[PDB]
């Protein structure tokens, strides 16, 4: 009874190895991905994705684990999940469809896959935008009294199984809607549409979805930092031409400056914020659409 | 619900923020136990008895936990400040004609401890710390080693009801975990069953939850703005005080603790103990043994 949120856009089961990837596909020209973060699934860009589709062939892909994606069953260190995989299987599914080389758009999560995406096999993008993210190792290496309260869900999550998988069973749409609302400009729903709040909260309320949550906060913690951190300390900059958007209320900027911080991992990267919470199509649908066809237009 | 210190009278000591609980057995000096997260003061129940052998031992429950009174909090978290706390087991104190005693505090308890020390240092012969660096420390430390081994300063410090809710999504397994996963074996086998059927109880009881959650977030505001003054102002806990930190405890995942402690206090004894979070239970001999000499 989830809305369709993408009026005339197709539907694919992408297979990979790692498991099929769901997507709502439309538009045509480039090839432009867009990758959702948590707690949501691909439909979060359903305010921006038919501005996209005027230009671009828009693929809405739900992140490996999320949505309705499959759900590569995780290890000890959370490979599956780590960014790096998850950029894999992405560039796997694209494959699948011809799409080599392709513009690239994330946010939260989705934005951390992009630029491990970037840093590990640049040549696959055109362009990247990144919305509201600083890299895994910027938040962990700012991660001060301020910041570890402000997303304190990065050390929560990323206990141990299955300690946040039980204390998030009880009751599952609490969290849900506490995160999308808390994150917000607003601090409420409103933001949202009422029938993408029901995809999320559906989504969320599967304990195996949950778990996959987890383990990919618990790569967030692990793997990803230690990948970034090799990265950044060896000077690796992502090579493709990048937008970093971010919210005026979001979390990155709750860190640091972003374009100061992306500058530093990235050798050719412009930004803007965007008067929003964390969730930039959604609370911002308008202001972002316009970033990114302006952006990947270029 | 076990009687774990066998010849301890039960006492509600009448404070003017509410009723404290403690068990007080034993003769000659006080003695203050005090009692950390997620327990009770029966925590004390294996080091106790060594202790009143030579000390008036009062066993006491925290204000808002174990059978203590829970007064009701407030924006600031104002009652669950160890600011407060430390005011509010004084006044117990004092209703017990204790003006000078003797302190040790495991955990949270260590952090009413130590910011009574600071507070108040004339109430206190002596003080003992187990497994904590000041809250500040903790703070000013905060990386991404410390966020994710002390995760639940800052779960527990968002906004109600937020930890409230997620805690009730299965408390048992919570204090379990809590319990488990700080212990050298990392299972419960180095606490008595009794003892931990005292803490499930207590951590059963939402609105007991809800004040370890006001206690959490005063850690993470008050405490820290209280601490931070003292900090910042140069002032030394002036009582000879003895830390004792767990081998494999919280206290010295962030740094040396008794490095750090010298730095809050003038005159500090310190000594590991081969054991993890919970020193009184996992580790009860080397505990009291440490307590007795300091405090005698």
């Amino acid at each position: 009874d989830l809305a369709d949120l993408f009026p005339g856009f197709g539907s694919e089961w992408i297979n990979t190895s790692s498991g099929r990837i769901f997507a709502r596909v439309g538009g045509d020209g480039p090839p432009l991905l867009l990758l959702h973060g948590f707690p949501q699934t691909h439909v979060m860009w359903h305010r921006v994705a038919p501005k996209l589709a005027e230009r671009f062939k828009v693929i809405v892909a739900d992140l490996p684990g999320y949505g309705w994606s499959d759900m590569p069953e995780s290890d000890e260190q959370h490979t599956p999940y780590t960014k790096r995989a998850m950029a894999k299987q992405l560039i796997e599914a694209m494959e699948q469809l011809g799409h080599v080389h392709f513009a690239l758009a994330g946010h939260d999560r989705g934005a951390r896959v992009s630029y491990r995406l970037a840093l590990d096999s640049p040549g696959r993008l055109s362009k990247l935008a990144v919305l509201d993210i600083l890299p895994t190792y910027e938040y962990w290496q700012r991660m001060n009294r301020a910041y570890a309260l402000k997303i304190y869900h990065w050390s929560f999550l990323a206990q141990p199984a299955p300690l946040p998988e039980n204390l998030l069973g009880g009751d599952p749409d609490f969290y849900v809607k506490a995160k999308l609302a808390s994150w917000t400009r607003a601090g409420d729903l409103s933001a949202f549409d009422p029938r993408a709040v029901e995809h999320y909260r559906i989504a969320f309320a599967d304990p195996m979805r949950r778990h996959v949550m987890c383990e990919d906060y618990r790569a967030g913690a692990y793997a990803d930092f230690e990948h970034d951190k090799i990265d950044v300390e060896a000077g690796n900059k992502i090579p493709v031409p990048m937008l970093a958007l971010w919210g005026a209320s979001g979390i990155a900027q709750s860190a640091a400056t972003p374009l100061d911080v992306w500058r530093k991992w990235a050798s050719d990267v412009q930004g803007a914020p965007i008067e929003s919470g964390h969730f930039l199509p959604e609370e911002a649908p308008d202001q972002t659409a316009e970033a990114l066809v302006r952006f990947f237009s270029a």
